């Protein structure tokens, strides 16, 4: 729509798109900071939402805020948790380190939409307003943090460990099917000594477990919200019950356990609660890129490789499968390694009574919780619960292998099986064909006496 | 759309909405790879139309395709490079580590899109081909990496260098506007010895010529095309003079360097081009970092800061001016650091042939370049046109602090001039105050004997 | 020289040294850079075999006069009587082998002589055989890892946090009075007590010490016992308990065998793991080293709220100018930490099959982390933290000065009438009460009771 | 001891110690860590000193007597008298004055007595006032930095480059007629010659090269003349252009004096971009590496196309078993090299107004990433590079077990029929001739007539 609306700020007035709900700041905002192209993720702008229902919600309840109005609003966030404005949010990440445009960006939304949801109009008329009702008893500073927490909350429980957990059944099914396999070791990528199939799949479920637990340990500092500290962290400007009751509104309409910060100084100064839960998931990002990687060189050929495993062939050189989802699993978990380092810099990077490197911060975050999330889910349906022996070729490398002389010292001594096993070495025999060669035992003896399953 | 239209591939048929351009294998990729947000840039997609453009032309010059085929083919990609195709492409970074499907994706929109050109339909009875005529004497193998220089060089040239240029300019400018307004020095934080304003912004300004220098210096490594090494780089299945004429078509339709890579094997296993020339991206980071935060901080206050120099205000506490353009480029500059680690990462990881990390360094490289480039235009017009002194609160400084003692040297000796910083110094007094109240010198004397200008 | 040997062959190792022809081999095959075992590593490598002999000894899989033997030799590497025993690069096999055969003959000839005997290729007391019996490269050297990084975690760093945190705690507490300016996004904002914002950094560090808490029970579960792949092959079914509990007997330290061997041998996770909350605290410590420097700026053209004790000479004519170096090395050594970080999680990532093979690298990133964060906190606490004090004169000049205090005078006076003497103050340049008085808005009675700072 | 005192008052100092009172109090208050300042930084700031002297002698600044005398104390720390006498760990003062200051007090005490005087308080020559003359620890120090880092980058790592370089161009050449299969996501792919692969590996190299000469003229440019903040303030307008002379002639280096001394004191920018390069060196070398391990992977389980040397000693009873481990060694400095960069990245953002205070860090980084690559290359070089042979008879084995050669046979029979023995090989598991011969398609005869792989 070429038409826009006259709307202003105490700068003055400026055109705002008649067909769009937002106002003057998002306006000036749009204009001021057009940087490449990422934008607030959508689970952000609903935290956001989440934040300001539950603001409206308490303030009524102290009698700050008319039932009226606080009603509206209220309604006005639920349409946005529907997901009805998703295009009424243009800015960049690249904006103001604390998130003042952004919170602006939702005051206006809300401010606007609110106000036509009371029979008025949308512009300088209004009947609700974005600074005085909807940012009522709270600040820039202490919000944006507050839907940092919401938002990281939410995904690592409702999106992140589900899927591991989903994983982690898949990988223990695999493990207890293939426990009677024996295969062939590998340290140093050399051959070595024996172990089951299901033995090296149970490595990995216990890695998915061990992380699990980790990311749990990160989950109660996330959990703590700066919501009621203001403007410095002092509560200024606030009712006194004001931090604890918004608190408890969240964590009852997300049925999360949600509690105000202990200490709002360290909430609004830092971003270390997120610091350290990323640190939790550069650690799945390093386990998942190892378990991906032995998947992708287990199932390598299908004549010049390994072989031992075939996985499912997803898109359409006869054997040529290519390892695709394997591809897509440590290209991600390059990102989250990277994403932490940008992370790190900008919580380190905090002054005085504010960190304002806070969009940058939550755009790396729940980037890596989505890579991880979506990730696994891919990994699991299109290819873990489809893993499969190659029986054949296994046996075939058991039995090649020089590894299994071991089973003959305990019948005919050290020295004689180091023997075979060199000149099998050397000529390039099997251990079978140079014991007979030697003439050290029978055909019979050596089936009898060299059973892989006993390792 | 609901309406569906049936394309098929070697694993079979599958259904594509039918007002798209792409075929059956976008779309399985499409359901294969549902992981986070993250689609190809806009950047690399032309470039990769741009790639099949000059195929084509090169194909029908050694007459290997039908002047028909290839001028429809050509005038297919014209229309992407027009940016009339930008919703055919929706497939995520997390795909094939070598780019096989968006290079697929592009063959199937261009094979559909010049059917129709030539009075043909869409779907399986289509005239033109995916890859038997778009993909001719083609691999995805050479193909993408070739997109990735292709899309990297240019913006590089078009985009970060003349924005480059152009804030040096501006600081150049301002250098010697205020090359004679002394001010006070830091060091360790701490009060120094004086210098002009001008030979502060002198040092701002020689780090971004230094940094143009290095930029330049990475440019002919990326300037070289893999196109014409195929599968392997040997270059099997294609006419001798192609990788030549391929190179010579691109260079002549964008007016960049471009040049064939000596050596194919380089150019396919690895992304060695991109990690260097990155290398260089992360530097000017850094350098921007310190510039801007040398200003914000210069700029703090408007009573309890430094004050020295005042910045264009350009958003809606009277004084309170929040430095946020300075806060855009230092969360940029931080990005750029952790996408460095994620390119270092994936070009660490080729194996053998090929390295299947290519969307993900791709991804983080031109994300930097926008960033860096959008960042200094930002920053550039917004903020450092209009960078003006507060000559009242600088000399204000000047004459508060103890470091102009070192001018009464050669007049009254250092024992003298040492005792009088010392009573200042723990009595709380101006330098002038301590010697008039030790009777050293006389005012006239003071004011004679320290100009600041001749430091 | 002497010469002792192994299958290659023969090689000569100087004569006045303990170790054998492997470590020798090695040091001929590795000579890369300056870096060598850390001395922590060193212990906790003596204290696996020692603890490996007990055991050994007890299953009746090794004579008393051997395996006391071996436990004297250890218990004499503990005492730092064999430092210049291990010359071994960090830079070796990814699994640790060189260094766990340097302790071998280093251990194996020593418990030679002690038994009487002689050192060399004459010795009664066998590397392989005797030493490493039960054991592998595999087991042993991850064992060691987890041994070292827990010890150092809880003697050196934890102690030294809690003491950081004890005194910012009292600083926090004897500050509580003194009101200030606050700041965001470095302009002036409204005000807070310098103990408020010191409280920050106290609840930043009891907030790191849980995280570092839960990092500690992956960390103990102990290697020994898998052996070769993880399988436990060649080894009593009691072993792996045994020694884990006898390792944690001698350590005091909850020491538990790793319930899933496969994952201790072919990852790093644990230590990927522990060293997230490690980075975590070094963002915290910058953040509070950076706000300390600042405030403490000046001594006339920076913010100067804060005093803090001048360490190091400075120059006669040159009073007032006090560089918060503890400051620049806490700040340098955070930076260290985060490039620790990424180093460990390439070697962490990149493990195959069975075995993680970039070992070395891990331990000591890790290791030198810990040692820098301790020794770090340490240093800060006693030369700056301890001394810590409030310039209350500037504190208060600057409060006086700032147009943030005019907020009081909203409740007073309307809303535009109180931000117009504001706009006076900041446009003339003159204090909030000399535009309010010259704007005869009020008095100077009504405007020193109305604009209350330590009201907030 | 002995007593040597500055202007905060007298402390003891070892007798047998050549360093002063400020070195004394460094020592007391920086014990941080083990890491203290690298042997080459050393040196780079004792030819600093020296070249400082000769044109302050020469601009009439100095006595012969004075300025002669500590330019031999300083030849002497060339060559390795003193290595001793520098006990400062890396993480001190952000601008390294500790250690600016330790070189002038071991170069004033050994000076004093190198002119018939006594080391100590009453010494001839003064560390300040001579040593140090014309002179600041703010430009002093990065200039030491340049000068070592040039340097070590000139003398250590490209010549190592370059040999790296012609042993693979050697092997290049020598197996260029060997024909292997190729692979493509870890998967069997079209034929190339071992030694096409292994031009791959030189093409990396060479470009390498290249991109660290792209970085040497910055890193050239000399700080010397900025004096404390870059104005110049106190010294002889030739000075800076003369030292700069006197440095390149004694180093044989084309050094040159900074032409923008503001942005030699405030940053590291030159370190931050030579470094880029040097990452960009680890990742090529990371990816080499792993190649020749995976190529010789086995002996019977793995890929096993080449061979490479067995450096250390195996087991008697395992045969064959030969552990890459100088690509281990390589790998994990590779990674090492990776983690650098980010701590140098930080440091070089972090400068503030007239100097960047994260020095002794940044260089610390830096030179390690030197010696890592310097040294690593070396040992690969030596240790396995000119060891690698082909396999003959395992990559014909492949090459003749592989479906890829399909491609041959579509030129003498139509694609399906040629694809058609292809899915009876791979379903019955049977080899190409095996079931073209089979399903009649071909004789034996034809067959080998029409597969060349030698025909790529
Ligand atoms: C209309 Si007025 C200016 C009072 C206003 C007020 C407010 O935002 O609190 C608005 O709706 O923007
Ligand atoms: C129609 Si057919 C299957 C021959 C085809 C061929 C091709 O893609 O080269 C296509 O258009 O997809
Ligand atoms: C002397 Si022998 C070779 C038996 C030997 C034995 C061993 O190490 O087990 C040794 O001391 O190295
Ligand atoms: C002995 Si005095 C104090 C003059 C002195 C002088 C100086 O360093 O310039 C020294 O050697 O330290």
């Amino acid at each position: 729509m070429n038409t826009v609306r006259s709307e202003k700020d105490s700068m003055g007035a400026i055109d705002v798109p008649a067909d769009k709900l937002w106002g003057a700041q998002t306006q000036r905002s749009l204009e001021h900071f057009r940087i490449s192209t990422e934008k607030m993720p959508t689970s952000l702008i609903h935290a956001l939402a989440l934040t300001k229902r539950a603001a409206a919600k308490v303030n009524e309840d102290l009698g700050l805020l008319s039932e009226e109005k606080a009603s509206a609003i209220r309604q006005a966030a639920d349409e946005v948790l529907a997901g009805q404005h998703d295009d009424e949010f243009p800015l960049a990440i690249w904006q103001t380190g604390s998130g003042t445009q952004s919170n602006m960006n939702m005051n206006e939304v809300l401010a606007n939409r609110a106000s036509e949801l009371l029979g008025g109009v949308r512009g300088m008329e209004r009947k609700v307003h974005p600074n005085d009702d909807v940012n009522k008893s709270q600040s820039s500073n202490d919000v944006f943090p507050t839907a940092m927490h919401v938002a990281a909350l939410l995904a690592l429980r409702k999106q992140l460990i589900p899927q591991l957990k989903t994983l982690t059944q898949t990988l223990n099914e695999k493990s207890r099917a293939f426990a009677d396999i024996v295969k062939i070791g590998r340290t140093h990528l050399q051959d070595a000594t024996p172990l089951t199939l299901g033995q090296e799949i149970s490595g990995w479920v216990a890695m998915l477990e061990h992380n699990l637990k980790h990311i749990e340990y990160s989950l109660p500092h996330v959990a703590e919200l700066a919501l009621g500290g203001t403007a410095v962290g002092t509560g200024l400007n606030t009712h006194p019950e004001y931090a604890r009751r918004v608190a408890d509104e969240l964590a009852v309409i997300t049925c999360a356990p949600f509690v105000t910060a202990p200490n709002k100084f360290e909430a609004l100064a830092t971003c270390d609660a997120l610091v350290q839960a990323h640190g939790a998931l550069k650690g799945l990002a390093a386990s998942l890129m190892k378990i991906a990687n032995d998947v992708r060189w287990l199932a390598s050929g299908p004549r010049c490789g390994i072989g031992e495993i075939s996985i499912p062939e997803n898109e359409p050189m006869p054997g040529k499968v290519n390892p695709t989802q394997c591809e897509a699993l440590t290209m991600l978990c390059c990102q989250v390694m990277g994403n932490d380092v940008a992370i790190n810099m900008g919580g380190a990077s905090g002054n005085f009574e504010l960190n304002v490197f806070r969009p940058m911060v939550i755009h790396n975050f729940l980037q890596s919780v989505r890579l991880l999330a979506d990730g696994m889910e891919s990994f699991n349906k299109h290819c873990a619960v489809g893993i499969e022996p190659n029986r054949e070729r296994i046996n075939q490398l058991l039995n090649e292998s020089l590894m299994l002389v071991t089973a003959l010292n305990t019948h005919i001594g050290y020295d004689k099986a180091a023997e075979i096993a060199k000149k099998a070495h050397k000529e390039g025999l099997t251990l079978k064909a140079a014991a007979l060669a030697l003439g050290y035992l029978s055909e019979a003896e050596f089936d009898s006496w060299v059973r892989p399953e006993q390792m």
